[PDB]
């Protein structure tokens, strides 16, 4: 059975302009992760995310959360400046051949 090894779920309430999003990952995934997450329910690219409102400074990817020891209460918040606001429907905005 399960036994022996536990792992402590932690809440990261991010707030995104759309709406806050609850996320939940043991302490053993690594910062970046929450980043990649985050696309799975918001849709968006890790690269138009930019992760914020860390515990101390500007935490790396690198890093793990059982390392900064978060509380068991986070809350977090995406600032994507690249990317446009959203909107249901828009006209300005052409495809053609060209780099994004």
């Amino acid at each position: 059975g399960s036994s022996g090894s536990s792992g402590r779920m932690l809440d990261f309430r991010v707030e995104y302009r759309d709406r806050n999003v609850d996320v939940v990952l043991e302490d053993t995934c690594t910062v970046g992760e929450i980043k990649q997450i985050l696309e799975n329910e918001l849709q968006i690219p890790v690269s138009k995310m930019l992760l914020k409102g860390w515990k101390t400074g500007d935490v790396e990817d690198s890093t793990v959360l059982k390392s900064l020891h978060l509380p068991k209460n986070n809350s977090l918040y995406v600032l994507t400046p690249d990317l446009p606001p959203p909107s249901s429907s828009s006209h300005a905005g052409a495809l053609q051949e060209s780099l994004n």
